[PDB]
């Protein structure tokens, strides 16, 4: 069951799930409706789901990733959409190969430098371009 803010938004959870502590390469997946397109992998929070909760859960789901959460980028606001997305950084630490979203839709995943993965947000996604602007 989706869940939201006050003011109607859908609250949202999402990882940058970096290669290393570096922070140079991000996993991206598929969009689910466009499977040539690329978001950052995130979903809606539960009924009284601790925003970093839910974020693992998701890039879990869709990603097929776990790591070390970091720190709370930014909560980032899709005006049109009406959601608010909780974004942390994530260290991956595991890369499943059969993972729910996989084996389910079809989803892909691939590694993008920072540069690139703004690139390819940009078009559809330009809040979730914006993700890496800090
Ligand atoms: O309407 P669409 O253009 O098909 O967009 C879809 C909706 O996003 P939006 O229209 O709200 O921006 C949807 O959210 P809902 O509108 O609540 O159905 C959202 O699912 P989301 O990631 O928020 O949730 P979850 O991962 O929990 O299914 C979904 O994400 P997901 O299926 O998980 O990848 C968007 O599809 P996308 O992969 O971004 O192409
Ligand atoms: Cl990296
Ligand atoms: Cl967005
Ligand atoms: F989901
Ligand atoms: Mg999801
Ligand atoms: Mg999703
Ligand atoms: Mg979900």
């Amino acid at each position: 069951t989706r869940t939201y803010d006050g003011d109607g938004y859908k609250k949202r959870a999402a990882c940058l799930c970096f290669r290393s502590e570096s922070e140079e390469e991000v996993l991206l997946v598929s969009s689910s409706r466009h499977p040539d397109r690329w978001i950052v992998p995130g979903g809606g929070m539960e009924p009284e789901e601790e925003p970093s909760v839910a974020a693992v859960r998701e890039v879990c789901e869709e990603a097929g990733v776990k790591g070390t959460l970091g720190r709370l980028v930014g909560i980032f606001e899709n005006q049109e959409r009406k959601h608010r997305t909780y974004v942390y950084v994530l260290i991956v630490t595991e890369v499943l190969e059969d993972w729910e979203d996989s084996v389910n839709i079809g989803r892909k995943r691939e590694w993008f430098k920072i540069e690139d993965a703004i690139k390819v947000l940009q078009y559809h996604k330009p809040v979730q371009a914006s993700y890496f602007e800090t």
